[PDB]
Formats: C-alpha cells, sequence, structure tokens
C-alpha cells in the first residue's frame, strides 16, 4: 500500500477527479456518484470511488500545493489511475474574470518548486493530455456553460503574490493562479497517464455564485473523463 | 515601414503562414495562392500575399531561430497580422515519429534565449492560441492526414543537442525539436494575436541528413494544406 | 477570518505545535491536552487548543509541503501564534540515523519553491528561532531519547529524491529530508515570531514503506513530549 | 554538403566575411571582389567567393540571431573556413557613439541563448581570436577611419531592450548591441578557428553606407594579414 | 606542505581561532597565549600557536573573502585543525545593533561564490557545528557579555551592497554582513570538522568601544574551543 | 582614508601593479623601484610606491580571491589609481602550457561570486582595457619572452576544481585558472580606469606543489618587467 494514500489498486478507478479540498471531495462523491465508498481517510486525504452513469470514477483529495498533489498523483498512478482531472478554484489574474467562471487549463506556467525539482531546474511547458483537454473543452460547450480556455499559473507561495504581480502575468496570457496543475501535467507526461484541469474562479486576486461554478466544473469534468 | 519586413500596412493579410525558408515561402505562395504578390524581399525575408479560397492569406519567411522569428512576428503584428501559423520541419526526439509525419504543436518547451530575454528568465509555458490549435487538429483529422498532437522543444543551438539528450526530453513528452515555436507562442499572448504551429518530421535527432525529399515533400504539402484550412476558420 | 484556517484570534494560543498529519494533530490534542476543543476542520486542516500543564497550547495541522505549511503559518500568525514548533516525520539521508530517532533541526536546506518565491530566488539559510532551538535541544537531552542535532533538507518532490542523491546531501551535513521546515523558519524571521522543528525518523530514503507502526508511534510520542516541554520554556 | 549552407569545400575560401544581410553580402562581393561567384542561395543564405588582391575570400550570409549564425559558422568550419570576421551593424548603447562610427569588438557580452546552450548555462567571456582582433584594430588605424575598441553585447530579443537597459549596460563597458558576435567568438575557440567582429553603428537604442564600406574594407585588409 | 599556509604537521593545534586580519592574529597570540610561536607568514597569512590555560590553540589569519578563507581552512584541516572558530568584525544590517556588540552566528546566508562553486549552485543552509555554536552562546552568557544570536550574511562584493539592500536583508533575519562564515560552515560539514563564528559589530552599513568588543569576542571564542 | 588599504591620495601613483602575494609586492618594490616607500601594511595588504625609470609606480598587494582584490581595487581607484595591471601566478588548464610561461589575459571567464554580485547574476565578458592589453602584448613580444595570449578563468574555490574540469574548460579557450582578473576587469569598466593582467604559470591543475622556485621565479621576473614597461606606456 502507498505511504500516504493507503489503499490498494482495486480500490481506485482508472478515471479520477482531483479536488484540493477534502470537503469538496466528499461533496462531489455524495452529490454526483452512485454508491460512493471512501477508500482512504489517512492524513485527511479523503478519497472516494463510486459510479457515474455506470462508469467507475474516483475522487481523490490532493491537499494544497504541488508537493502534496505530486505525492497523491504519484501514488494514484501506482494504484492504477489512468485519467486524472484536477477540479478546483483559482484566483483571477485580472479584473475581467468574474467569480464562478470556468477555466479549461490549456497549460500551466510552472512557478512551483515541485516541477523544478523533477526537472532539475530545466525549462518546460506543463500541458494536459491533448484528448482530455479537448474533452473538457467540448463538454463545456455541449453543456452550454460559459468558460475560458487558456493558461493558469501554478505557484507555491499563496501569500507572496501581489495583485500587481498577478496582473503582470496576465499580460503574458495567465488567466488565473492556482497551486497544483503544473505538477499534475508534468507527471502526466512522465508517468504516461492522461491529465487535465478545469477550475472555477473563486475570487479576483457570493455563496451560490461560486457553488454553481463548482457544480458546473465538476459536471464538465465527469462528462469529460467518460469521453476518454 | 518596419525595419526588416519592409512592407506597408495593406500588404499583409490578417492570416499569415510562417515558413522558415524563403524558398518554401515562394513555393507555398505559387502552389496554393491565387494572384501571389511579393511585398517584401529585404534581407531575404520573402513575404507574399494572395488569395486562398477567396480569403487573403500571407506567407512570410521567418529565417532560422527565435531571434529571427521574433523580429518577423513583432513586425507582422505591427503591420496588422492577426492569425499566424508556423509551418516547418522538426527533428524527432522519439523513434515513434516517422519522417513526413505531422505534429500539431500543443506547446513548446522554451530552451531558447529569446523567450528568456522577453520573460527576464522567468518560467513560462509557451502555448498556441487555443482556437488555432483546435482548428489545426480538426483540419488534420478532416483531411485524413496522420498526425501527432503534443509538445515540441524550441532550441537555439541546432548542433549542440545530442541523441541522448533528445531521448531524455522525449521521456518528458517532447515529440520533436525545432527552433521557432516558443517565441511565436509567447508573442502571441504578449501581442494579443492567434498563433499556432504544425510541423513535418524531417529526420531523427543525430541524422547527418534529412529524410527522403519525396516523403518529406508530401509531408510539407499536407502540413501547408492543414494550416491554410485552419487559418480560414479563425 | 482567515481563508484556510477558519478560526478567530481568540481560538489560537500563543504556543502552537505544527504536525503535518491531521490524525496526528487529533491524537496529540486528546492525549496531551486538557479541555481540547477543535477550532477548525475546514480543508481537513484540523486545529485544536487546550491546556498543557496550565498553559494554553494549540495543535494545528499543516498538510504536506511548504506551500501548505506556509499558508497555515501565515494565517496562524494573524491569529496570534507567537511560538510555533513543527513536529513531524523525516526520511533519514544517512545510514547512521535509525527509525524512531529524533532530530532537532538546527537549520533547513531550502530545496523548496515556497521559500524561493518569498526570497525571489535569493540565497538564504533557514534557521529556527535561537531560543526555541535551544529549548528543544535542552528538553531532548533531559528526557534522554536518542536524538541528533543538525541539518534537514526541505524538499518539494518526495518521489524525486533517490538514495544516491540522499547520500550525496548527507556528505554536506543533511541528516534527513522532510517538507516543511525551510518555510516555517523563513516565515519566523519575516513575521517576527519564534519557530522550531523536531522530527522523528520514519524511514530511510528509498524505503517503499515506513518503519513498524510501533516504532514510529513511539518516536512520535517522544517528539511531541519534547516539543510541549520546550514551548513552555519560551 | 551541409544541411543549410549547401556548399562544397572547394566553394569556401579560408578567409570569410560574415554579413548578416544577404543583400549586403551581394554588395560586398560585387563591390570588393574580383570574379565573385555565388556558391549558395539555399534558405536565402547567399554566399560568395572571389579574389581580394589576389587572395580568395568568401562572403557568407549569417541571417539574424546567434541561432542562425551558429548554424552558418558550424557549417562553414566543416567546409574549411579558417578565418571568419563578422561585419554588420550595431545599436549604440552609449551617447558618445555617432552613426557610421566603427567598433572593433574586443569581446561580446553573451545575452543570447545559443552560447548558453553550448555552455550549459556556465559563465564565459566571448572574445575574438587575438591575432584577428589585433589586425582589425591595426587596419582601422591605418585606413584612418574613426573607430572605438571595446565590448558589444549579443542579444536575442531585438525588440525587448529599452533605452534605460541600454544605458545601464553602457555603465559596464557595453558600447553597442548586436545579435551574433558572442556565438561566433565561442565557436571560434571551440572549433579552433580565428574569428573577429567589426561593426558600424546604424542607430541609437549615406551616413551608414559609408560606415559599411569602411567596415568592409577594414575586414578584408585584416583577414589577409592572418 | 600546503601551498598557501606553509606549515607542517605539529605546527597547528586541534583548536584554532580564525581572525581575518593578520594584525589581529598577532595581537591575539601575544595577548592571550603563553609561549606563542608564528609557524607561518607566507602570503601574509600569519599563523600562531601557543597555550591558553594549558591547552594548545592556534590563531590563523584567513585573509578577506570566502575564497581566501576556504583556502586557509582546507589547508588547516589537512594540518590537523578540528575545531575552528572565526572571530572578526561585521557591518550591522539593522539599527538595533550597536558597534562593539557581539554576534554569535547561528547561520550564514551564502551570498558568496565559493560556497556556490563547492555546491555547484545548489541551495544550502550554512550553519556552525551545533556543539561549538552552543559553547559560544553559553560562554558569552557565563562571562556576562552583551550578545545577539542569529544570522549573518557572507558576501563577496563589499562595496556593492547598499544600506537599502542591507535593510531589506534585515527584514529576513540578517543581523550583519561579513565575508567568511558561509564557507567556513560549509567546509566544516564537508570535511567533518567543528566550526563556529563570533563577531564584533564594527559599523552599520569608536576605537576602544570596538576593541573591547574584540577582546570580549576573543575571550569567548577561546573559552568555547576549550569547552569542546 | 580607505577602510582596508589605509593610505591617502598622494601615497599611490596613477600606475599600479597588483601582485597577489605581499612578499612578492615587497620583492618587486625593492628589485625594480628606486626610493621605494611602503604606504600601507594594514591587513598585510603591503603597498609600496617608488620610481621606475624616473616614473612613479605603486605596487599593491590584493590578497587572494576576487572579494579581496575587489576591495583593494575599489580603494585604489579612490586613491587616484588610473592604470592597474595584475601580476600573478596561474594554474595551467591545458597540457601545452609549461610552468614559467607567460599569459597576457585577453579576457577572464567569470566563475567568481564577486563579479556575479556586482552584476546581479547577469552575463558578462570581463576584458582588460584595450590599450593596456595591447601594451602588455607588444612588450612581451619585444622582450622576446615566450608567452600566450588568451582567456584565463577566475574562480572562487581553489580546491574545488578538478583536472578533468580544467581540461573541459581548456576546450573552450581557457588557458589557465587564477582568482582575481574577472573582478579587476569588471571594475575597470565600472570605475572608468585602465586595467590589464599578465600571469606566470606556476603549476598544472591537479599538482600537489608548484614548479621549481627557479623556473617560477624567472617567470615572475619577466612578467613584472613586461608589466612595469607597459604601465609607463599608457
Amino acid at each position: 500500500s502507498p505511504i500516504h494514500v493507503r489503499a490498494h489498486p482495486g480500490d481506485v478507478a482508472e478515471r479520477v477527479l482531483l479536488p484540493g479540498d477534502p470537503g469538496r471531495a466528499e461533496w462531489i462523491a455524495k452529490t454526483f456518484l452512485q454508491n460512493p465508498r471512501r477508500y482512504n481517510d489517512h492524513r485527511g486525504l479523503w478519497g472516494y470511488t463510486g459510479l457515474y452513469k455506470g462508469v467507475p470514477v474516483s475522487v481523490q483529495t490532493t491537499g494544497m500545493g504541488t508537493p502534496s498533489a505530486a505525492i497523491v498523483v504519484e501514488e494514484l498512478v501506482r494504484l492504477g489511475a489512468r485519467v486524472l482531472v484536477r477540479v478546483g478554484t483559482a484566483g483571477a489574474a485580472s479584473s475581467d474574470l468574474a467569480p464562478g467562471e470556468l477555466i479549461v487549463a490549456q497549460g500551466a506556467v510552472p512557478l512551483d518548486g515541485t516541477t523544478r525539482q523533477y526537472l532539475e531546474g530545466r525549462p518546460y511547458a506543463p500541458v494536459p493530455d491533448p484528448e482530455v483537454f479537448r474533452a473538457l473543452w467540448r463538454r463545456a460547450e455541449a453543456l452550454g456553460y460559459p468558460h475560458r480556455v487558456g493558461l493558469v499559473a501554478s505557484e507555491d507561495a499563496f501569500y507572496a503574490t501581489t495583485p500587481e504581480e498577478a496582473r503582470a502575468w496576465a499580460r503574458y496570457g495567465v488567466l488565473a493562479f492556482e497551486m497544483e496543475a503544473s505538477a499534475l501535467f508534468l507527471l502526466g507526461r512522465m508517468r504516461g497517464v492522461r491529465t487535465g484541469a478545469i477550475l472555477a474562479v473563486s475570487n479576483r486576486i457570493p455563496p451560490e455564485v461560486l457553488q454553481e461554478g463548482v457544480r458546473r466544473m465538476v459536471e464538465v469534468a465527469l462528462e469529460a473523463v467518460l469521453e476518454v
């Protein structure tokens, strides 16, 4: 059994959603999955496996930051995960992005040290698996949910980035900041698995507004993993 | 008029293909466009504008390397270019890529100093415009041409990269190596234009020569056709 | 109220223990504290406050990695935390360290991107508050549990470090690897609060599994007792 | 035959001038060389060979940027080139440089990614071959053309450098900016050939044409000396 | 015989003080040691050995900067040095430090190229040997000499650092700047020897005020090396 | 008065030789200068001023390493130094260089942290003043002393460089390693003064000891003669 996600291969489905908040993992499992079973609660990394339209799907908590996410992804891959889609929130890098809007991550600027360590400081362009990316985009359109498609930036120091710095990055295509995508994308290529990310804007660097965005994001992710 | 591409607005169309070789730019203009007109020859950066299925389309030589490509892209944008698609050859990093095969660039690892200077050494993920990327992929599928979709790596030193380094990069998703995409993708975001890149594999890293001129030529034709059909969609 | 640790200033004590595992935080609170109350469970970041030998003490989950720990530390300071001692596990880099042994962190090699971001890539020597460090060392000596005093390395990629690399770092003084110390130490100086870290060796770099639960749990108990005794000394 | 400069060893002389612009390569050939002949036009990298005062001299287009120049220099070396002198224009970083003024490059600050890739990010001091440098300086003095001897900076992003940054570099000895010297100098040492660079200030970050003419005359006289 | 410190086995004691100034090395030897002897003067790196309270103790000039200090340390270690304590001055980065005040270095921010070369550019946290560090702190206390315990920054370009930059570093815990500690600490760990550093504030980025500081500093270092 | 070189404007001439070893500075002052006077001995940074062929020349000890040399150069400039030429020894990186052979430094690879700090990590090409460089070269040729003209590398960690790394650098043009030139050259441009460097090979990297004092001493003599002649010509 893996060190942090203490489960066995048979407990995890090939298709996995990756929320950062365990509270959100629980909500997703109970709201969208049939017969959800929590296969792991060790370290608070709540992980569930259930069925969505007859297809097994797991929802695994990653925690915050690429170091935590990388540990979870590495172990999930060992457990048989083949398609992994991060679902979470992100702070808008510019004033034009309103809370609740969806972002299909086309790539992730690696401002984190986890990718840096794996890469030994070499340049890189973290991108999702092309088919998963395409599926997320298509499903968002099919469901008629407004969304943006583009870059996000994965950072390490939540409280270091100033609003001015965020807007500076926006001039380079960065739509929002989060703390997990870059590592997920890198590991997707390193470990030969398919990955993707879709986010809901929670603030610009409204209870029902954000929640509806999260619900849409999850629905899109679930529909997309069934497409691959 | 710009310093290098000495054209005047009106000469350049909103949609532009970006081959690296001027001889290829000429061939593209005469082979696919109706009423091809050369608007620039300064510094050998041959540029043409003609009609493709009734739509204005320019073909502009970028030269080799991101510094050259960046100068050309910057000036084209200043002239009103809106959609720019690089078309060229690339060296396969894996043994899974057969010569003549097409690669729709999903992103470009920035191993070049041009993006580095523009970014002041900061990390970045050079990616094409999502719509252009999608169009290139869809067109390749519609025309039934075999293709791979994924990362390429943009380098500065053509003769520095070894087969060992190439295979190492392939383990991180790099399909092939070329020398212009990263800067094109970065400028696309910086200057607000829609960019993309589609390449034809001309060889494997470490090869003294390029694949058969025939197998490559058919790849170049397909690549160009896909690019043309794509820019019309955006 | 803070974004992640959703508590109110009155909920958190000046003295706080920082385990990485929420299950460990719960065990510490229930095992060592009188009148323990959980003031936060949002994001699974379980935080408790109780009394230890008549002195208020909080136990706050940090999660794994400096990005998570930094968020928790920044918010804890806003909530009134003044003395923060990390208590966690570490993978021995040397063969000299055995599972269950304690390590009082004299400093932390910053192999993480969180300190790097705060420092804008500049060099630094993450070190605990001197008084806290002194108290942890003194208490470890007094209790008599096997321990070492020295450097640890705070890394981001748990699964990237090979046994070969670990041994190389040991030649430079690194006793073990963990994933939070560097950021805590940096923030201690930046925010003007007193920090420290004591760890229990849970394995050797390269091991597929952690040491026997019995061994590991005893090491954890010893480490917490030392930390609790130490925070009362400052 | 090399991949980009599709020439034969017999086509390239031991002494080569390296202009960046093909139109300038042509002008140099037809203006200074006897019986000039073009041995390559592939990829627009026009290369010519002719006689200068009875000595064979080639004029090869490098294109813009160190990546393009490195490809050209690597191939020229494989073709037998022994002495390579870059001739081109530069953007003055300092105010004391007037348009048309000549600069004999003593060294080149490597702000480019090509030298960075060859060096794997390690520090370096790109310098020309001692003898070629000495000859360029001496010839510029003989012909009596106003010149300066010092550092230039080779960059990748033509449109990224601001006047403020240029002025900052000038405080460290940078006289002007260009985009090829660093890689040429590095390859000179790496490949065992003699390189040098002389430039004509075309701007501040027939005036320029005369500078170009003087620049070329100096280079031709200098390569004959080595 | 070593290349720079041209001494031989038998000239250097296991316990060594490392002043940067040769004039100070001389003063220390004549002032605190019995039957002092200068075993080296080559390159001005004056080195002496004598007895302090019956214990052999060497006083070796390091010169200025980590490159010079690394050379001296490497050679001293080869000659038998096992406990090395740097004694010297530093420029206060903060406004709370008064000239002559003592600083027991808990660690040294590596802003130098010597440590960088040895480490091949990798991150590091230069710290003294814990026992020596502890001894210096304890002796300063026992002797009742006012002292501060914390970080110093080891730099290469004495004249490049501005008061503004110094103040910035102070906000990160840097008490003062000097030019030798980082390399001493790194080599201590690399060569398996015990090192430490105690400094007297000489300025901020009075003769007897500083001299008394220097005297207290040396006395503390001497007592500390006998303690380990 | 400067902090380290405790002298005053009057003690130092416009022309200065910069040996690293104070014992060599003394030997030079007494062997080539007339009416030599030592104006500083603080920190063992022995500095003398006398007349060479009726011209005032100073000989100032720099110490070892760019940090020490940088301090000395900065203060010398404040004291009125206008032409400064380093004279010292170097470890051959190549196998073709023989102990005692001279090297006129055309440039210095900056592998040191001093220039890095001054430059804030930016790339640079440390070079001497062109006229001083020319003077040294011409003088060496005139006197007919065997010499080489080219790059040296200025390093910080004398004991870190291996023969293997030295040989690798030789393939990129590095003739020998030393520890001061890069900073001297950089400050020359920064402070607007004329600098240069001429060295005598004292050993080949990897050698436990230097070459015979005889062979080496003669090299040192020629080097100083060349340097002294040169400074009087600019």
